[PDB]
């Protein structure tokens, strides 16, 4: 798998630098979605197709 | 589990809203670390202490 270090101080959030881009899809206009899991305690994204009604 | 909703739309990039923050730590001026995963096929953050040296 691959890994990356990042640090929050600017307004708790993440622009995602561009090797991670690179692999993963992360389409302008697209649906993203995000859950949280109460196991590994770690945030999980994906990307979908796009509804438009 | 939990789970919401974003859409790409500014600069490909993400602020996750009020709700995930709520349940995940986030602290501003933390080390968050983030993996690519190949089989799932999405990105996992989480946080850990904070080195200064």
């Amino acid at each position: 798998a691959v890994e990356e270090i990042v640090k929050v101080s600017r307004n708790y959030q993440v622009t995602i630098p561009a090797k991670v881009r690179q692999k993963f899809q992360i389409k302008e206009g697209d649906l993203v979605k995000v859950t949280f899991d109460e196991s590994e305690g770690v945030v999980k994204i994906q990307l979908l197709k796009e509804p438009w009604k």
